[PDB]
């Protein structure tokens, strides 16, 4: 009866496993090369300090070196600025990024911080450049959110072709969303995105093939909903922890299922790791 | 109950006579500032000659002055980005584009020297920054490329409001489908994108309460699939001979017209739909940027 789990948490410490063994094979190529990732954040808050953790913790064990700087609540926008302008310049570091949301006092654009990383070293992959490369179909030379790429990589764990698939994207964010259309795009399927503005979501979510829910609103998104035989990608993380999708009701629906925790958290973890790799690797030519 | 005929002839009359009037009014507001555009060209092809005549001309209507960069077959690369460099610096110069094809003897990347004009004067809406802003919703100050751009307009000729409605993109093309689809959706509409893999295709299309086609295969979206009462949007510009005609051709949209008409509320024809369109969203783009510079 029930849809097979996409195990997150195995799957990516198959992937932790391999860039290892692929850091490890670096050094010996080249002893004293480190790959360096560096994690700039505003603010104190508990949620980002955990996630951050994960990703420093990832890192050490992978045998990337791991910097977290983290700058008061009384930060400016210049004074971010300045550590940005500094990330790029220490050639030491081949990959940074901003923790989000910044949790400052002031009045900070984000838009503006986020783009002043150098394009080679953003490893979220957030910068208007990498977002108008992977928008407009150019993977070639584009680092991705890290987000939706590990929603990629669960969706080929089932063996599934993307192609011509109808898919749903449900939510449109520069961190999930957005880019998760995209790369469904430009892996063939015909993609549909909704958001908080679209009539008859049941209706939109019912022709996907594949779904993937980015909503942040806890079990919306109801069993009765999702096709039947859906491979079914739920990345929300709400306060028990649940997902966006109504796992109990869903699971009985869809032939694949990530569950919430261990599902699309884990994922993404490993990828920022896989792209931080990559970030060494290039600099290494 | 046949669909009203969008006529982008009339519009875009319209908008370059009110972009006019814009100007004219800027200058009175701001003696001495002058809305300026530039257009780099490499080469000497026919067709890039007369196209860029045609922009060359609408500007100087509106009251922007334009200036047309011709540099010889000869050109390498690196001069072409000497010059990009040179317009992206000149305080003056408000909005420039390149003009493709580049027509050279010497191997020039097209996409790197696209990539090296400034943003904020990217007219033409082609840079990765500018697509990765208009992809990302922020259409408050990005560039727009001329196509799509006439489309929203079109769209928004017909007075009913976009947000809710299922619109369908046929086409994911950087110049056309792609940020056809970004306006799309930051105006609040749930939008589908089919392209050349899309699995019955008809069926995409008749969910469509906008459709955008912008393909290229004459006439492949028949009447029978357009959703009743939809607003349809035809980028195609498809040539076939008729000896019947003035010049011996006919010019036909990605849509059947003769059927989609019978089902649409609201369709562009071909010619005279989204065509005449471009060259007054390329003005406007300019006025836009003159406008952003101006603080
Ligand atoms: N595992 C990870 O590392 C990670 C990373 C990022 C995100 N996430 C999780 O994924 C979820 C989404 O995060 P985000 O950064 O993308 O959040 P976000 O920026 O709040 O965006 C939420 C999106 O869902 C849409 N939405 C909200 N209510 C909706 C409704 N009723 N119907 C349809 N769409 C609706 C919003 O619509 P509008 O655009 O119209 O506002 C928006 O596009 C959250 O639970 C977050 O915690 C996890
Ligand atoms: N000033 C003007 O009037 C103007 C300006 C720009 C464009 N246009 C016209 O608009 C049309 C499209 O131009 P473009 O620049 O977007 O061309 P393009 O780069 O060739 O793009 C064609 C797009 O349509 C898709 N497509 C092709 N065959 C299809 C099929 N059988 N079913 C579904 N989708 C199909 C392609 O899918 P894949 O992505 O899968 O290949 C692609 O995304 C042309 O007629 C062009 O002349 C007019």
């Amino acid at each position: 009866a029930p849809a097979e789990i996409l195990n997150g948490k195995e799957i990516s410490a198959q992937i932790r496993a391999r860039l290892k063994n692929q850091v490890t094979q670096l050094k010996e190529q080249v002893p004293g090369f480190t790959p360096r990732l560096a994690i700039l954040q505003v603010g104190n808050r508990d949620d980002s300090n955990l996630y951050i953790n994960v990703k420093l913790k990832a890192a050490e064990e992978i045998g990337i070196k791991a910097t977290h700087i983290k700058l008061p609540r009384t930060t400016t926008e210049s004074e971010v600025m300045k550590y940005i302008t500094s990330l790029n310049e220490d050639s030491t570091v081949h990959g940074f990024l901003v923790q989000l949301p910044l949790d400052s006092e002031n009045s900070i654009n984000t838009e503006e911080v986020i783009n002043a990383i150098a394009p080679e070293k953003d490893v979220d992959g957030l910068t208007s450049i990498n977002a108008g490369r992977l928008a407009r179909g150019d993977l070639n030379d584009c680092f991705i959110p890290c987000t939706p790429k590990g929603c990629l990589e669960l969706i080929k764990e089932t063996g599934v072709p993307i192609a011509g698939r109808h898919a749903v994207v449900v939510g449109r964010s520069k961190i999930v969303g957005a880019p998760m259309h995209d790369l469904l795009l430009w892996n063939n399927a015909t993609v549909t995105t909704c958001h908080s503005k679209t009539a008859h979501l049941d209706e939109e979510v019912n022709k996907g093939d594949i779904l993937v829910v980015a909503t942040g609103q806890p079990e919306m998104v109801k069993g009765e909903w999702i096709k039947p035989g859906a491979i079914v990608i739920d990345c929300g993380i709400n306060y028990k922890v649940v997902g966006d999708v109504a796992y109990d009701e869903a699971k009985e629906r869809a032939s694949f299922i990530t569950p919430v925790p261990g599902g699309v958290g884990p994922m993404t973890v490993a990828m920022l790791m896989q792209s931080t790799v990559e970030s060494a690797k290039r600099f290494l030519e």
